[PDB]
């Protein structure tokens, strides 16, 4: 068996900044822009055999194909290559990782990659990646399931290969998930021995322009709320710790932030309006206070489902990144549309 | 619903350019290529889903798929995503220009990208894109139908999103059709207050190496003819005027050009010989007279249909451009093969 | 008619190099690489349609789609629009060399792009591509079919087309091939008045950062063996061989190199055992012995066949270059996992 599918999603945004830095004009104010754009359509092909004893052979792969002509590439979504049956479900190649897929109980909107952030809950999700790895899941069992996950060292690291000079990026990425009528809790986390960040504190690939080498890197995230009876609640705590691991003069000193989120919808028939929260506390920064990595967002919107693949999407959004004259405040809102095929 | 649909088709060309400034060997003349070479074969993904009220969801992805595998990207030819019914159709993503649409009256020919000038109208068509856009098509209505389409300023020049310190190349596209029996006329054109043109009176993007700012850009286009009784033929006008808008002793200088061209086809069977003749007059270029930007060609062929899918098609084509000793004079002929799916 | 299709495959391989002027640790030892990767993943379109008097129309369009997500393209695979029927077949595109097309009774063997070399025949494959071409197949007729296929000048390099100052790379392919119960023979090669060679004895673009033009280059390939009743076995003779066509001291000069390779298997129900050996012998460079161009290398491994779409893979090779202090010798093994489609 084989199968084609896909989400095409798209809309006009508008959106502003406030950044006394950058922006001259009066109160620090941009301009308002105006754009349409792609919010992530997609395009993929998947299929599976039965392989005679309850295994399944089951393969995936999928390409960002965005209706604005701007990607390229087979295989930059979740695609992978892997084998199902009583035992669970094991699977190798490039792999949204646990708290990628974790994602979709905290992160629910659409927006164009300009403004992920604004009209979406973007910093939460900075932790999220796919990656060439192997990954198992379970059996749903007593309402209880898990993942493990796992990327080996050359392929964090393909240059060093065959030369063991940079120590291993190699990861591990895990959770585990309780759902019971409406009610669902999960952990979902990562560790990373070493790694590498952006200063917006992303993983970045070994020898990445500005990257930041990292030691004992690991995330945890905790998701908690209730999805039944036209009612969706969901809460999430996020906590994120490495070790500095430059050569300088503050290596070993110690980085960490804490997110939470929150999001409610309603169903009323056709019409879904959502609300959601999110807030990153004060980073600490080389050991020390840094509120530049504070930030405040709510978001607003709701979905007309037209049909059970296509709806049509508003919503707005206010976000406040640092602490004072740093200050960044975006403002957006949008309207779009969405069909799944 | 969803379905896949395509055009495989190529074929080899020859040709040889005589062009004293460039070929120093006798009479001004290049030797003679021989190329196998694609004719722009692409494939699509596109689908609907009633709606319920007369109402229908509609997308498509379509992109350039060369067998001699020089492309990559999806959405790269017409995609979109939009709402068809008793209304029109409204649609937004990387959309045909009105103009680039009504090319199909005007430019029947298939040719590779190096011959598009000499085995194809190009010259006319040089006006005619696909932009990030939305766009609005009629009911067809007392044989009556028109289009409206539209590029935002930010997407015309994201760069300049917030900082609105380059004008606008935000622009308008429009047209009217009329069909009687056989006979069409259509009207179509664009606006555009401040674009920028290469010196082949191209549209390209604002900041392009030697992009020419222009003001107040129009294209006119008229076509009229007859499609019916095995009978095809087809008479083109086009003009297109522009402002200099480069900051220098010529700005508010005036350009413009006028275009002609001219098709007719008859079909004996499966057979259908084809003859085209296109002129560009003397543009003014800065307010003068500029005979480089001077041409006339013309072009015939035949397609053998073997099926309604698959043709079998050769040309040949003839073509002159400015005077004097700054001439290029294009010669070219192909056979090919055209296979729709 | 229209059929998708494609081949998803993957594992993990693991390898080591023994290089003493690159590995300055032990022995010359590198350190062991284990890296999950892709085997060639692939993806296609293809159909095919009856024209009346027993003609066909046939077209292709395959990418490399690799579940690690790092290809791009349409048509970098084997694609083409063509005709088939009681003349043969002939097509027009990116093909298969004839010899690509004969490699398959030379090297079966699955590995990620870095191992090709070790975990596959990946030397004596060294000659196979695909090229912007036409090729004419026959006719099984009493056992024997045939192949011819040319590479225009005007493809071979493009830049040149008008100028004819640099010598064609315009070349030649062809093939022979015979079967009878189980046994078969077949000849391939190919021939190019001038071309263009890099370090490892490829076929390189016309002016690529150090090729080496050569000439009257060409390539004889022998293949003879048994294929059924459970029982596989293939012995290859390879013999290429060119003239120094750089100016320099060198000019005219001579080179040469001998391969073979031989592979047996034997089917046991599900499980199919596998061992490889391939030898080059010393190559003549401008008229002298270069031993760096001699090697050995053995492969064993086994494919277990779940299903007649999906296998499990395991192999391991042995491979020897060069003589002396020069040498580099790479160990790999491989597990993966391959499903068509
Ligand atoms: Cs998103
Ligand atoms: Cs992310
Ligand atoms: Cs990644
Ligand atoms: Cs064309
Ligand atoms: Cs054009
Ligand atoms: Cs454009
Ligand atoms: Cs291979
Ligand atoms: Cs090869
Ligand atoms: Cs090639």
């Amino acid at each position: 068996q084989v199968t084609l599918y896909g989400t095409i999603k798209a809309g006009v945004e508008v959106s502003r900044v406030k950044d006394a830095g950058t922006y001259k004009a009066q109160g620090g104010k941009s301009k308002t822009a105006t754009q349409i754009a792609d919010f992530g359509s997609k395009i993929g092909f998947k299929g599976q055999e039965d392989l005679g004893n309850g295994m399944k052979a089951i393969w995936q792969l999928e390409q960002k194909a965005s209706i604005a002509g701007t990607n390229s590439g087979w295989g930059n979504r979740q695609s992978f290559i892997g084998l199902k049956g009583g035992f669970g479900t094991v699977r190798a190649g490039n792999l949204n990782t646990v708290l990628k897929d974790s994602g979709d109980n905290v992160n629910a909107w659409e927006s164009g990659s300009n403004t992920e952030d604004v009209l979406g809950l973007g910093t939460i999700g900075r932790v999220e990646s796919r990656e060439i790895s192997v990954r198992y899941d379970s059996p749903v069992f007593a309402g209880f399931s898990g993942s493990v996950q796992y990327v080996p060292r050359d392929n964090a690291n393909d240059v060093d290969k065959y030369k063991h000079t940079k120590s291993s990026r190699e990861s591990y990425h895990a959770g585990l998930k309780y759902e019971n009528a409406g009610f669902f809790g999960q952990y979902a986390g990562s560790f990373a021995k070493y790694a590498d960040l952006n200063t917006d504190a992303e993983r970045v690939a070994v020898n990445t322009a500005n990257a930041h080498p990292v030691k004992d890197y690991q995330v945890h995230r905790v998701v908690a709320g209730y999805d039944a009876n036209d009612l969706y609640v969901s809460v999430a705590g996020q906590y994120e710790a490495a070790k500095n691991n430059e050569v300088g003069s503050i290596k070993g000193k110690k980085h960490e932030q804490t997110q939470v989120a929150a999001t409610a919808a309603y169903r009323f028939g056709n019409v879904t309006p959502r609300v959601s929260y999110a807030h990153g506390f004060k980073a600490k920064v080389n050991g020390v206070k840094d509120a530049n990595y504070q930030y405040d967002q709510v978001i607003v919107g709701a979905d007309y489902d037209f049909s059970k693949r296509t709806s049509a999407l508003v919503s707005a959004g206010w976000l406040k990144q640092g602490k004072g004259a740093g200050k960044v405040e975006q403002t957006a809102s949008m309207v779009g549309l969405r069909h799944k095929f």
